[PDB]
């Protein structure tokens, strides 16, 4: 693994933490209280890519099992899904698009695009209780901006 993984959680502009409500599904929703605990963990893993000023292409794979977010296409239309991949593989330096994510830096925010589909980035629903998902809509009404936090052990 001459690579370098890192624990972390992800916050939207809202505040609000994701958590893994089905096996493939993650939502974003306010958290608080003991109920934290039903915080997931994602290690990110800073992998070889078109290095940029600010794209940052990394991976984002749950730290507790290697089950890696991964942009496919649904129907033409693409989308954000969770794929089991080679626990002896993974993590490695080289990634495919589908679980590179560049991460880039705007107003002190984050903002992942799928390396496979340029223009698409992770975004969430203001709502409350949604399913995360991939979207073609910058800032506007869907919520594309993010806020990683380091974690320690």
């Amino acid at each position: 693994a001459p690579v370098r993984s890192l624990n972390c959680t992800l916050r939207d502009s809202q505040q609000k933490s994701l958590v893994m409500s089905g096996p493939y599904e993650l939502k974003a929703l306010h958290l608080q209280g003991q109920d934290m605990e039903q915080q997931v963990v994602f290690s990110m893993s800073f992998v070889q890519g078109e290095e940029s000023n600010d794209k940052i292409p990394v991976a984002l794979g749950l730290k507790e099992k290697n089950l890696y977010l991964s942009c496919v296409l649904k129907d033409d239309k693409p989308t954000l899904q969770l794929e089991s991949v080679d626990p002896k593989n993974y993590p490695k330096k080289k990634m495919e698009k589908r679980f590179v994510f560049n991460k880039i830096e705007i107003n002190n925010k984050l903002e992942f695009e799928s390396a496979q589909f340029p223009n698409w980035y992770i975004s969430t629903s203001q709502a409350e209780n949604m399913p995360v998902f991939l979207g073609g809509t910058k800032g506007g009404q869907d919520i594309t901006d993010f806020t990683m936090q380091f974690v320690s052990s």
